[PDB]
C-alpha cells in the first residue's frame, strides 16, 4: 500500500533534542529571537522545530521534560500518570470544570501527546471545505507524513479491539475500513503513536527535525505575560522559572509570538495580557490592550459517555486502535486491568466504582458538540493558578438527541455475537452482562443516562477560535506578530481523535508563516 509506505517504526523515544533543551533559570536564554512559540505541546513541538529551518527559535515550556516521568513513555504507563496526585510539577495536571466533571491537561513537554491514548488519525477530508479557510490541500497531506513518518505505526492485533471492530460491523457501523488513517464513516484499525512494543511516541520527538542551531527550549518556563508595543505589536513574553525569578524574551525584526498553550492556557494568558472582552478585562482592572470580546468564549468538550462491562474470564489490557465512526457518534473500547487508585477523569468524579477485575470501557463520543462555554481567569495576575473552566455540556437538545443515538448503538453492540462470550449468564438480553457502574436503560431513560453519567472525552478545544479572534492565517485579528496554534482555534472536532490534526497543523502554520516571510 502505497499511502503507508511512510509509516514509522518500533523505535525507543528519540530524546535526541535534549541537547538543546535547558532549565528556564539559565539568564542567558533572554534576549531577542525571530520567534517565541509559548507552549511546547501537540502544535507547539512541529511548529517550534519547522520555523527553527530557517530562523531562530525559543519554545517555551512550563513543563519539564518526559524522562522525569518513566511511566509517560509506554503504553502500559496510560493509567498511571492519571492516578498520580497533581502536586503542581507532574505531567498530568488536574481539573474539574464548573459543571462538575473531573478532567486533565497536560504539563510536560510534548503536551498532550505525552500523556494521551495514542489514537491517530488524520481529519475527515470535508472538514477543510467546512472551516472555509483555503487550505492547501496538498502540503496538508505532506506535512500529515511528515508526522506519522516521526510517531504512527500500524497497530499490531489486539484480542479486545479486534472482539470490538468484530461487534461494530456485526452492529451495523459500516462499512469494514481494514487499517486507514482516515476519519471514514464504518469500522477500521487507525494509527497509533504507541509503537507495537508499548513504546510512546510523541511530539516532543518532532524536536527532532528542528535545525539544532536554530532551535532552544527552555522548559519549566511560565509565561506570564505577552509585551506588546506602545500599530499594535506583540514584541516578546514574560516567563518565570522554577524558582519564581522573572526573564524576558523579544522577538526581532518580521518576527512573530506564536500562542500555543493550548484550549485552556491560550485564552487565559491572552486575558492576563489585556487580550479579551473589555467590559470582563476592566472590571478585573486588567488594562486592556485590544478589545476582543470572544477570547475564551466558545470552549467546547465533547461528551463521553459509557458503560464497562466485567467478562467472567479475564480479558487482555488493549490501547484503543479501533474505531467505530457515524457521522453522528465515534465510538470505542478499551479493555483495563483493576484497579484500586482511579484514573484521574476516566470516570467524572472521585466517588465511581472501583473495578476488582479487568474490564471493558466501551464509549462513545458525541460530535461538535453544540453545547460551549467559556474559560474565564480565577486569578488576574498568577497565570500557574488555572482558569475557570465551563463546558455546558448537552445544553444544546441535539447533543443530548446524538448521545441517546449513540447509547442505543452500544445497546446493538452489547446484543451481538461478538460480546456473546463476555456476559457473566447465557441469558438472552444484555442484563447477561455484568456491569461496573450504571448500565444502559423510548427516549427519557437514554436521556437521564446521557445527563447523568456524562464524562470529558479531553478532546475539548476553543477559545481563541479562526473568525472570532483569529484570521485564516491564525493571526490574533488587530495585533501584529501575534498568532495562535493549537486546538483552541476550531469549534469543532476535525475528527474523532485530534492529535493528528494539531500536529499537523503545528508544521503547517509554521511553513505558512515561512511562506509569507518569503
Ligand atoms: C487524557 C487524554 C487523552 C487523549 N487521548 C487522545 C487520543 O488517544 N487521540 C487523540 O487524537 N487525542 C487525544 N487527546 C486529545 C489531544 O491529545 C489534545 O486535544 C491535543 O493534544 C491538544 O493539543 P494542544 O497543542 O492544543 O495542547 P497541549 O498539547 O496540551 O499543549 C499545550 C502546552 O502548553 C503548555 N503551557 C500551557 N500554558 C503555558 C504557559 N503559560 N507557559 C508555558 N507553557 C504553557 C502546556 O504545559 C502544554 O505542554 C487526549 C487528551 C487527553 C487529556
Ligand atoms: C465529516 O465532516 C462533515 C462536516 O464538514 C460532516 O458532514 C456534514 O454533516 C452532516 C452529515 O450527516 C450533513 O448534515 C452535512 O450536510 C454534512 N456536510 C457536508 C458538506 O457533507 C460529516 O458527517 C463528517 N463525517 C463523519 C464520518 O464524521
Ligand atoms: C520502516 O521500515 C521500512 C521497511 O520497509 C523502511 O522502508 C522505512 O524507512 C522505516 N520507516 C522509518 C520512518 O524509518
Ligand atoms: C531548574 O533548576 C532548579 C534549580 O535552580 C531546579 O530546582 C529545577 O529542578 C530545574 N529544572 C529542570 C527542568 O532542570
Ligand atoms: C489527502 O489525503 C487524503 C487521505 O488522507 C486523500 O483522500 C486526499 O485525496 C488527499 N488530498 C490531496 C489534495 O492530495
Ligand atoms: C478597580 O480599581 C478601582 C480603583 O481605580 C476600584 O474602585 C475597583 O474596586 C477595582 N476593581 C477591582 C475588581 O479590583
Ligand atoms: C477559583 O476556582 C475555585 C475552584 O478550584 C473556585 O471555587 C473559586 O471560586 C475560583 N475563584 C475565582 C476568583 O474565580
Ligand atoms: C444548538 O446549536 C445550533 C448550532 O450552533 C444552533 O443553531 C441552535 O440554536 C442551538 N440550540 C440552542 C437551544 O441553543
Amino acid at each position: 500500500h502505497h499511502h503507508h509506505h511512510h509509516l514509522a517504526n518500533t523505535s525507543a523515544h528519540d530524546f535526541s533534542y535534549l541537547k538543546f533543551v535547558y532549565n528556564a533559570t539559565d539568564t542567558s536564554l533572554e534576549g531577542s529571537y525571530d520567534y517565541i512559540v509559548i507552549g511546547g505541546g501537540t502544535s507547539g513541538c512541529p511548529l517550534a522545530a519547522t520555523l527553527s529551518e530557517k530562523y531562530k527559535v525559543l519554545l517555551l515550556e512550563r513543563g519539564t521534560i518526559a524522562t522525569e516521568y518513566p511511566n509517560t513513555l509506554t503504553a502500559d504507563g496510560f493509567a498511571y500518570n492519571l492516578q498520580q496526585q497533581d502536586d503542581g510539577k507532574t505531567p498530568v495536571e488536574r481539573f474539574v470544570s464548573e459543571d462538575g466533571i473531573d478532567n486533565v491537561r497536560a504539563r510536560i513537554l510534548g503536551g498532550t501527546t505525552i500523556i494521551n491514548a495514542g489514537v491517530y488519525a488524520r481529519a475527515n477530508i470535508s472538514f477543510y471545505s467546512q472551516t472555509g479557510i483555503e487550505w492547501d490541500l496538498d502540503l496538508v497531506n505532506k506535512t500529515y507524513e511528515w508526522v506519522e513518518d516521526a510517531i504512527v505505526v500500524k497497530p499490531n492485533n489486539q484480542s479486545w479491539q479486534s472482539v470490538i471492530g468484530e461487534g461494530f460491523l456485526e452492529a451495523g457501523i459500516l462499512p469494514d475500513n481494514g487499517f486507514s488513517l482516515d476519519h471514514e464513516a464504518g469500522t477500521r484499525l487507525t494509527g497509533s503513536t504507541f509503537d507495537n512494543n508499548g513504546t510512546r511516541h510523541a511530539a516532543d520527538e518532532l524536536l527532532n527535525k528542528g535545525d539544532p542551531n536554530n532551535l532552544l527550549v527552555a522548559v519549566q518556563a511560565s509565561v506570564e505575560k505577552i509585551l506588546f508595543s506602545s500599530n499594535l505589536s506583540a514584541i516578546g513574553v514574560i516567563y518565570t522559572d522554577s524558582d519564581g525569578n522573572s526573564h524576558q524574551a523579544f522577538v526581532r525584526g518580521n518576527g512573530e509570538v506564536i500562542v500555543s498553550a493550548g484550549t485552556i492556557g491560550t485564552p487565559q494568558l491572552l486575558l492576563l495580557s489585556g487580550v479579551g472582552p473589555e467590559s470582563y478585562l476592566s472590571s478585573l482592572n486588567i488594562t486592556v490592550v485590544q478589545p476582543n470580546p470572544y477570547v475564551g468564549q466558545f470552549v467546547y468538550d465533547n461528551p463521553r459517555n459509557f458503560i464497562n462491562i466485567l467478562p467472567p474470564n479475564p480479558i487482555e489490557a488493549s490501547v484503543v486502535t479501533v474505531l467505530g465512526i457515524r457521522s453522528d457518534y465515534y465510538q470505542v473500547s478499551a479493555s483495563s486491568l483493576p484497579f484500586s487508585t482511579p484514573p484521574f477523569s476516566l470516570f467524572p468524579t472521585t466517588s465511581y466504582p472501583l473495578p476488582n477485575s479487568t474490564f471493558a470501557h466501551i464509549v462513545s463520543q458525541v460530535p461538535g458538540p453544540l453545547s460551549h462555554g467559556s474559560v474565564t481567569l480565577n486569578s488576574s495576575s498568577d497565570v500557574r493558578i488555572a482558569p475557570n473552566i465551563k463546558f455546558n455540556y448537552y445544553s444544546n437538545s441535539t447533543d443530548l438527541a446524538n448521545c441517546v443515538s449513540g447509547m442505543k448503538k452500544l445497546g446493538d453492540l452489547l446484543r451481538t455475537k461478538a460480546l456473546e462470550p463476555y456476559k457473566a449468564r447465557d441469558v438472552l438480553g444484555i442484563d447477561g452482562f455484568n456491569y461496573l457502574g450504571v448500565p444502559l436503560p423510548d427516549d427519557a431513560s437514554f436521556e437521564t443516562f446521557c445527563l447523568d453519567n456524562v464524562a470529558s472525552y479531553w478532546h475539548y478545544h476553543g477559545g481563541s477560535l479562526v473568525g472570532k479572534v483569529l484570521d485564516d492565517s491564525f493571526r490574533v485579528m488587530g495585533i501584529k506578530a501575534l498568532r495562535v496554534v493549537d486546538a483552541s482555534t476550531f469549534p469543532y472536532e476535525p475528527n474523532s481523535h485530534p492529535q493528528g490534526f494539531y500536529l499537523m497543523l503545528g508544521r503547517y502554520v509554521g511553513l505558512q508563516i515561512l511562506q509569507e516571510r518569503s
